[PDB]
């Protein structure tokens, strides 16, 4: 079983982030050299997604990068559910999840510090757009339009969503409280957005109209995350 | 919104755990006293599952109990995905996940300490059965059969599964490579087991035969987790 070192994983992720800059989706393969005999391997997407999934599991659970990862599994993407650690860090947790998909991981607290997240006010949309460059990202505000989410998901860019959980009570039913909330759209079906909700789970499905109309009275955008 | 203190949550977990010990499923409601008004509140299954889900999110992410939890959400269960912290702690992570479902949470490291998990050999099924009572649990070794698995899920008892990931390669492509592995069966469809796999994700669907027959040459059981 081939293993790759901390230095090699960092190098491969930078090259992944760099390819993603083009807005042309994920590369067909990723070159990696094992730490034992330094042989060249051309990992296909399900392989490099599986490898970086394992890397992110250890990093998120232990809070430090793994010194090496063994290729043991395959995956459709490198996303690992990461829950918000406080009741006010939903926005930087969603940006952290995006950072996984872009192969430029920044922890929840690192994002919190950059975005200026606060206990009284949380994080506003302008705070997310204005401070994402500190972490190497650009935010593209788009219309709350499923064709727009779908267009940017093809480019490899996940989409941070913002809504008032009370407005989703009848069309989704996850929440009974009243507050604004952020999650990450990372996939879609023909009818639903698939959202990684940092207070609920990794595949919370919202009918397009349910999420689209749940921010009535608040900023009418979603927020694409891409390399700066 | 209605909030409950740590002391009421700890006590309500005891009463849920003591109720489940009867082997008659979950109670129809859970009565708890509010932390502001000190008023009686009758939570239905979706409310007490959501409250303890939120409690468990904070507990797992922060490594310490929340001082209070506000009732904000509903859920069909209190399970929060929790990943293994090393390449050898799959079994105590699976037991910790079970302990959430039983309303008697013990962390991954508390479980590994109790089970005697070791970096060299992981944990055997005999170590699981013999040491789980230290944490308040009883393990019932059961046949690798969906009929049996459904019977104990109906009683509220999750089922630790054990298999060789190479033997599941062609019927469920999650893994490449050869090693034994543990997860938690916490639900089933008409045809598949729903497995929380501490190395991959919370809802890995395994067809009954694929999981049952993937442990040839090793102990032919699954492991029901219940209150001692």
């Amino acid at each position: 079983m081939v293993r790759f070192s901390r230095d090699m994983l960092q190098d491969g992720a930078k090259r992944m982030f760099k390819w993603l800059r083009k807005g042309e989706g994920l590369p067909n393969y990723l070159i990696m050299y094992d730490m034992d005999r330094n042989k060249e391997y051309k990992l296909v997407p399900k392989e490099y997604a599986g490898l970086y999934e394992s890397r992110n599991i250890f990093w998120i659970k232990n809070g430090r990068e793994p010194n090496y990862v063994t290729l043991t599994s395959v995956a459709r993407n490198p996303l690992v559910m990461d829950y918000q650690n406080t009741n006010y860090t939903c926005c930087p947790t969603s940006l952290s999840l995006a950072s996984q998909m872009l192969y430029h991981y920044k922890s929840e607290s690192e994002c919190a510090k950059a975005l200026g997240t606060s206990k009284g006010s949380g994080t506003s949309p302008a705070q997310l757009i204005a401070n994402a460059p500190k972490l190497g990202f650009k935010i593209i505000p788009i219309k709350r339009d499923s064709k727009e989410v779908k267009k940017y998901l093809k480019k490899g860019f996940p989409v941070i969503c913002h809504w008032q959980v009370n407005q989703s009570r009848n069309c989704k039913g996850d929440y009974t409280g009243n507050f604004g909330h952020y999650g990450l759209i990372w996939d879609m079906t023909s009818t639903h957005y698939v959202v990684a909700d940092p207070a609920k789970g990794v595949n919370r499905k919202y009918k397009f109209s349910c999420l689209d109309n749940a921010n009535k009275g608040y900023r009418q955008n979603y927020y694409v995350v891409c390399p700066a």
